[PDB]
């Protein structure tokens, strides 16, 4: 019985107070509106009507400080609000019209959206725990900031990053996390470590698995290329090695990431996305910001996207799903008795994919009574046989390396965060600082070390956004222990506020 690990990854950088858009509280808003709303009602559906097709749910432990924010939920509250007025007023605009279709499904969209939030009194961790309560999901924790592991210069700083992820994790949902989304599945084994900037010491260090070992977590994900070799998914097949389970010398358990399931849903030629009735992502109306038009075809103009057909475009998500289906009895096939290992950031399924929420419920209906593949939670998907294993280091970015995050356009942030690191630990220690301001000082750390910001400037998503991003958290890092007032410490920890019980003892030993 071929077993099938779903695993969406919540994740967003610390965006609550910096701004709405481009690059904002905007982008939370929508998240929480397209993706995490909607996953939230299948989960409820799932546990109404008894379905058993359990999958697993990680959100990154800034992306829940956010969610379970004040601010933040009445922010999304007014967004939703506004978003309504928005479509009620589109429908009377289009009505009669190619577009009215489309209109009236934003309208029906932003009603459930408010009613739903409003019913959930606006939290959506909550309802998460519920969720992971009723057995339908597993919900796993990550690094507080999502900091790129393998490249952190201090050991105590990863344990921070780790640590106070699980403590997160244990602070809202009353359990303690066995799972663990590695960043970027960045990992790197025990051994001989040497900066790639000026600033950490250079020796052995411990393999990040060890510390999550240390930290209580059981299981992690990799790419496939660290357990079967070869070339990165940056045409790469299967080998038998992805579909075991994999011990390491620390104990830990971890599975590889199917290459198959991975392209046939994020494939730019041939991913579900690209099907022609789903919504176009890049085309919004120049009044409402609203989209109503599809994909239409892969190569198309912007301006040759056809209207938005709401009705087929979810109807075709039920052929896709099937579609899926078929591939997993093909893997299963291939091993029988084989993990199929499907890891997605989760803001493809509703942000990207409008319509990947819906497919993902119908998979899951279809695989809770499919006996050749069944849906099982992570930790039941690490359990029984497995091949005892060393992984090289790597990730699941491009190149299969660290070259997206560790470039010519990072070194100067690279070099912030050593200094920054080695500033925290010594302050930690010498414990003379007022309280308070460690805890600022290391909430600003770990804000800095936030993945996202490196990432942003190499792709060209943000690059200057990030770029004062990061350079502001290392400002207000070293201001603090340099020295800050009364008020510029409680205005740093109004605008930065995650993680209320951060631990300045992490950085020691």
């Amino acid at each position: 019985m071929a077993r099938f690990a779903l695993v969406l990854h919540a994740h967003l950088p610390y965006v609550r107070a910096h701004g709405m858009w481009p690059f904002g509280e905007e982008t939370l808003y929508e998240a929480m509106a397209e993706t995490y709303l909607p996953l939230i009602r299948v989960l409820e559906r799932l546990r109404a009507e008894g379905v058993e097709a359990p999958f697993t749910l990680g959100i990154t432990p800034i992306l829940a400080e956010q969610l379970a924010d004040a601010r933040i939920k009445e922010g999304f509250w007014a967004y939703a609000k506004d978003r309504l007025e928005r479509a009620q007023g589109d429908y009377q605009r289009y009505r009669g019209t190619a577009l009215e279709a489309s209109a009236r499904h934003q309208v029906a969209f932003w009603e459930l959206t408010l009613d739903h939030f409003q019913r959930l009194s606006g939290d959506l961790v909550a309802a998460f725990r519920k969720a992971e309560e009723g057995g339908q999901v597993e919900l796993i924790t990550s690094n507080a900031t999502h900091g790129y592991s393998p490249l952190l210069g201090y050991d105590e700083a990863l344990w921070a990053q780790i640590k106070t992820g699980v403590s997160t994790y244990r602070r809202h949902f009353a359990k303690d996390p066995t799972g663990f989304w590695l960043p970027e599945m960045a990992y790197r084994p025990k051994g001989p470590w040497k900066p790639p900037v000026e600033g950490p010491p250079e020796g052995v260090r411990p393999g990040v698995d060890e510390l999550l070992m240390r930290a209580g977590i059981r299981y992690t994900f990799v790419d496939a290329h660290l357990v079967q070799g070869g070339e990165p998914l940056s045409p790469v097949e299967s080998q038998e090695a992805t579909y075991h389970v994999h011990e390491l010398e620390s104990g830990l358990r971890v599975l590889a990431r199917n290459p198959e399931t991975t392209l046939q849903v994020w494939s730019a030629d041939y991913g579900y996305p690209g099907e022609g009735l789903y919504r176009e992502f890049h085309r919004k109306d120049p009044l409402s910001g609203l989209h109503h038009w599809r994909v239409t075809h892969r190569k198309a103009d912007l301006a040759e996207k056809a209207p938005y057909d709401p009705e087929a475009a979810f109807a075709k998500t039920e052929e896709h799903a099937r579609h899926f289906v078929g591939l997993l009895e093909r893997l299963a096939g291939r091993h029988p008795e084989g993990v199929i290992l499907s890891p997605y950031d989760a803001e493809l399924f509703g942000h990207w994919w409008y319509e990947g929420v819906a497919w993902l419920e119908a998979v899951l209906r279809l695989l809770a009574q499919n006996p050749k593949v069944r849906p099982v939670t992570a930790r039941e998907a690490v359990q029984g046989p497995a091949v005892r294993t060393a992984l090289p280091e790597g990730s699941w970015g491009r190149g299969g390396d660290h070259r997206v995050w560790l470039n010519e356009k990072t070194l100067d942030y690279w070099e912030k965060v050593y200094r920054a690191e080695g500033a925290m630990r010594e302050a930690a220690r010498r414990g003379v600082l007022p309280e308070g301001v460690l805890r600022q000082a290391m909430r600003e750390l770990l804000l800095l070390e936030a993945s996202d910001w490196p990432f942003l400037m190499e792709t060209g998503q943000a690059e200057a956004y990030a770029r004062e991003r990061y350079e502001e958290h290392a400002r207000a890092f070293f201001h603090l222990l340099k020295g800050a007032s009364p008020e510029e410490l409680r205005a740093l920890e109004e605008r930065d506020n995650p993680f209320p019980e951060a631990d300045p003892r992490l950085y020691l030993f």
